[PDB]
């Protein structure tokens, strides 16, 4: 069973923010227009039996004072009067400003993603679904008491906490967004049982600034967790311009090696679409092509081949029609891999009420033409495999050198694997 | 609303240089130890959506080749190998040497101050704050294609450029011991940015400008910027009261005549009597009254949106002592809210650096100007004539 | 007497082309709004007593087959072309930047009418200077339209001047572009000395007026006209002061050696810093002094009868701002009568075109060298002037040219 | 109309290089001697309103650093002194050496061909002309940042780029030169909307080395451009008839399947039997029918707006003889007006260069491999149409062979 989170009120709330507009509606209606919905189990967003129960769920990660302020922010925007000087100071102390402003539905909107991702986690735990998709979740930047990067509540952290607390259990978090998954990495910085791995662009002044090299008389180093969590936070920063094949070859062996050594009970994937070549960021050059294979589809197919219960989340993606094109192909691929059932998608966009948003071509492939020794990252592979070996030793896990070696030897790079 | 620039990454980068060490941490922790943080709105440093957007922002003033060299200098210092002869020549061509050497974070460090001061300007433009403080910025010596005086990127120029491009005039006031040459040069041809620096000048003293230039005279701008660059050089040894009487009437007449839309103040603390320069004898005393606090209170009385920046200051505990009082004064004047600072340094992480006395007061025992006033008043009349500005000449004469 | 060409029908025709729109109207109405018109003598455009007399006048330079085709082009646009018609027009470059429109012949002829009348007013001594802001079309060739120019009013005016009763004419071309049509017309003629200052670079219109690439050389005329065509190409970015210092000594030297009976000045405004070409950085400032006003003031100080023409200029309000100052300066220098121009644009029906500032100075902020000098061009040009004087058996007053250049310590550049 | 690029400055620049001498003047003076100029619309070379505009046009393909170096090379060759060691190294890094040395007009000469072919493309886009000829263009070997084979700037790539960006638009490029058209092929390697087709000699060690087997296989494009680059390499000694039958069905198949909006033809004359290469044996005969005239007549029969360019040709009078007949044929096919050309060269300034016989015909007395290439090319065209979701009659196309 492949699950997908949706509902009537859920759709309205996910489409109520000023930044993401109707993106969620385009995504779900394109999935529906390609007749995928009858193949999927609807997973209803979680609801609670009291305000105290909802508050207890959200403050499993976020501070009480931060949740109080976010609810007040919504109350204030639902009325006419402006904020007092002391209300402004309170909101500024939680970064509820700039890129994370208030709007009349800001609390309900943020809470909805939490409701959907917690429901998704519960459907994996009780083995009702082998995979669950939530295209309304994936907000990786929010911190315990701080909004960041259009993210107000961290549905990912709360979903992972539910998985890891169910009954040895380890979770592997994989972050494919253009940006570093800083909020999820920070929440589990001291926790060996949640291993985080983000691949992303990093460069001076590019948001959020972390996930890359860190005094004046020593070579830079990668921080990678602390305390009991030492060696448990992984990062691969990449330069701008990377294409499908080079991104696939960059993360593929690393993903396979993480699965071999960590042996996770659950995988959580953030699948932000802002690495597409047609995203207005224009930083990476990934596609949604499916023969010349989309880096995204290569990575998802590899993750699903492990047969580990998996949560697939959304995230960034600022070309709304092209984000829908990618996530529709991810959804079809998940059905095929899990159910063994061929899913044939017409190259022409089907009739539906958002059809006119797919112009001028009205085709499923994004409108991009890919075009092309010293840009390699073999020293990153070596650094990351040494970190994985250190993680295994610290946590008294089997490090199967022979299997990791043969994996890397498939591409002639077995010498990078440490013993 | 009074804003202040800080953040966790910002703090680590502002403390990553060899010359300034952990100064920014002492400053912000003393402000926090005196319970001033809850009175202030945190302004997060600006971040960009692509490398191209960052480059476009910095090269609004600096040349692309200089920005390229500064980034390569950081990369080269993150590897063990020595520089090649060709790379040494490249860095020399941009003065990335001597007092502006490379180190492993030199580009991220320099850019951080630009991110802070651009966010500060935007907070003023959108009216979120009436005043914004950035003690990580104020690097007034860097030029279009040249590092100078421990300054690599000119965050002040970029901030002012954002302000004027939002009829808009900016008044720039430079209180540092040293002449603010980079900012003056950037706006040498611009009448809408009036610059005014007070500083020590004497033969061989850095950077050499801001003073008399067959016979000698004062240069003061060019083209349509003629008469728009003001300077007051002072002899060594000046105390709070004489420095205050020197600058006070000039500040008041500049505001009256120019009517600025924004004021930008560089508040470098190397004029303190206890700075190792030991050139001027200013204090942080708040009843003699600190020359710094006199100037800031006067500027804030104008009720013009204002950016307050850092700069020099090489006695790090006494720089923190001064800038903590400047921050409290700004809260008082803008919000109308009394601030009571204990004369004893409160216990906190850096308490031991304030020994052996642990007081907030620094440990100190406290016709040339008339001519400069006549010259500056004449220059201001010439500036107003050239720019068709309305001003009661006998109202501004009586200030002096 | 300072004359200026205008009239009611003339204004309509000069404002009838697709490229230049109402520019001539803005120029003359700004001159009128500053109250300069009562100081000037109106010079009416020349009219003829028959079609044959008009045709004879135009074909003093242009070919009969080119004039015939230009007349037919207007006729056709007053009524599609046949394939033979299209071939005919293409053979004369009556296409691309020089297309047809319903008034193309009358429009082109009008500039000729104005500049011929201007020349006659100088010849009979009615005016000491005449201004024609509807003329100055320096690119047109004897059988070819070029660069928005269909008929060469400058060539026809110079021909009238030089054939009036040892007469030599000095032509000075200040336009951004090389004055190739005028230079070509008089290539074999020693009695018309042409001097153009301009931008030149690879691919920039029209391509001539620079090195011909043995090291490259400047071509400078041929036959009896050898050494009589002068050129100074300049790199982009030059400001008022550097342009003034570039051409000032060369102009003074040309006057000393040539001793012209008439000067003709093309004053195209596309060197302004605010022209959309954005190549040179000249201004109209008058205190840091406009290069144009510096050069006009110098030329008028010679006290030689002078024709001042327009030409390029694609920021129409800023072209009017410059040419209004040129007009006031000409009155001041010739009459000795102070002309005070208010910095605020006066009320008139084109007032709204001068926003958002509504001031007379162009809206530009000048800003800022050792290697960009052109002293070898000065040396080359003075050698050419010496060669011209020797070929034509004219006095070469070395002492005077030397003292001129030694005012800036550059007397060593002058050849013996 | 039929347009042709010329002008006095254009003529001077096109005649300023050491390799091609006054070839362009012979071509245009023979066309004029046969009284063809009144039948043709003159297309003036493009000029720009600033250096920045020129640079923007040229760097639509070429790198800024390469254009900077080519301009510097001209500057350096306009002075007396030798190059410094540092400047020699700079020029070497762009292959501005060997067969692409500097000379006093090298940048203005190279830019002139770009000016002409861009103006030719604009005349087709605005529909002033149905066909435009530029015998000063056709420099197919230059790359983004590399000079090659006497080519410094690629006027063909820049012209094709203007054509494809004008409105969906598809361009068919046909390269008849003795050499493989590698620079144009490479520029559009990833682009399905520009289909390139070169017929050429290829053999071990022969310039430039590409356009042939790479069990070896033909590379044919990449990405969305897979199957969009076509090549036909031919053995030395081939005659008019065998070359015509080799390419004739390929050309018709491409037009039927691609349905191009524009055709661009490179017509380098170094396949002539009398070219000093002496590799192929084509003629300019118009009764044995010139392979060049066969191909041009076929392409013009499609009634698609067409650009005809020059290229190689190192026997200058015989190149003029061929291109004069190409020009007369273009007028005939487009206008439907017969062009009678005397078999004897007319009197004109260059008459003495056509001795000792002074005739218009060049002075020349005139298998399983090709069938294998045809099967391969047909399979590639089927793959191209499938990948690009184009509809075509499989047997109507195969019938052509
Ligand atoms: O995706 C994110 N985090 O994972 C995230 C976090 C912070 C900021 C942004 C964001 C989005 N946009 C608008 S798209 C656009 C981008 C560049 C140019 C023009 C439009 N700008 N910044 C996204
Ligand atoms: O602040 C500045 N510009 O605004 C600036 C610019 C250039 C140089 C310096 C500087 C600082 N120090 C160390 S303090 C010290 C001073 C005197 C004796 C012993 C130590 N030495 N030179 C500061
Ligand atoms: O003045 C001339 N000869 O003396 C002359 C001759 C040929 C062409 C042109 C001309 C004018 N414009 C439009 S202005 C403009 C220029 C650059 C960018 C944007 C607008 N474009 N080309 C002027
Ligand atoms: O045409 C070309 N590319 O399309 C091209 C490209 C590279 C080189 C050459 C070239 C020309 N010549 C001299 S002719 C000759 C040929 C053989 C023997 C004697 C003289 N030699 N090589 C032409
Ligand atoms: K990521
Ligand atoms: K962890
Ligand atoms: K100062
Ligand atoms: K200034
Ligand atoms: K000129
Ligand atoms: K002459
Ligand atoms: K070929
Ligand atoms: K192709
Ligand atoms: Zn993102
Ligand atoms: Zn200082
Ligand atoms: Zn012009
Ligand atoms: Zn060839």
């Amino acid at each position: 069973s492949v699950g997908i989170v949706y509902g009537d009120q859920y759709r309205q709330l996910c489409c109520s923010s000023p930044k993401f507009g109707d993106r969620y509606a385009l995504v779900m209606d394109l999935i529906n227009a390609y007749k995928l919905i009858p193949e999927l189990s609807r997973v209803p967003p979680l609801q609670w039996d009291s305000p105290s129960r909802m508050y207890e769920a959200v403050t499993a990660f976020h501070s009480t004072e931060y949740v109080d302020a976010l609810k007040k922010l919504q109350m204030l925007h639902c009325e006419e009067k402006e904020l007092t000087a002391d209300d402004e100071l309170l909101m500024d102390s939680f970064s509820l400003n700039y890129d994370c402003p208030g709007f009349p539905s800001v609390f309900d909107y943020s809470l909805a993603a939490v409701q959907g991702s917690l429901a998704a986690a519960s459907a994996l735990i009780c083995r009702h679904c082998e995979v669950v998709i939530n295209w309304g979740g994936g907000w990786h930047h929010a911190k315990r008491s701080e909004a960041s990067g259009f993210c107000y509540l961290n549905d990912i952290v709360l979903a992972i906490h539910r998985l890891v607390s169910s009954t040895q259990t380890r979770v592997l978090y994989v972050d494919l967004d253009l940006h570093h998954g800083d909020g999820v990495e920070e929440a589990f910085w001291y926790s060996p049982r949640v291993v985080t791995f983000s691949v992303h662009h990093a460069s001076p002044g590019f948001f959020p600034g972390t996930g890359t090299w860190n005094d004046n008389d020593k070579l830079p180093i990668f921080l990678n967790g602390a305390g009991r969590g030492r060696f448990s936070a992984f990062n691969l920063p990449l330069e701008e311009g990377i294409n499908d094949l080079d991104w696939s070859n960059a993360i593929g062996p690393i993903l396979d090696s993480l699965n071999i050594v960590i042996q996770p009970s659950y995988v959580v994937v953030q699948c932000g679409a802002d690495c597409l070549a047609t995203d207005p960021h224009r930083i990476f050059r990934l596609t949604n092509f499916y023969p010349s294979l989309s880096g995204y589809l290569y990575a998802i197919k590899k993750i699903l081949s492990w047969k580990v219960p998996t949560l697939i989340l959304g995230g960034g993606g600022y070309n709304f029609p092209d984000t829908a094109r990618l996530w529709t192909r991810v959804t079809a691929l998940t059905i095929e891999e899990v159910k063994g059932k061929k899913m044939t998608i017409s190259p022409e966009i089907p009739e539906h009420s958002y059809f006119s948003r797919y112009g001028p071509d009205f085709e499923l492939d994004i409108d991009y033409f890919p075009h092309e020794t010293l840009d390699s990252i073999q020293k990153h592979h070596r650094r990351i495999l040494e970190q994985l070996r250190n993680y295994a030793d610290l946590n008294k896990l089997i490090y199967d050198y022979d299997q990791v070696y043969q994996l890397y030897n498939l591409t002639g790079m077995g010498s990078l694997v440490p013993r």
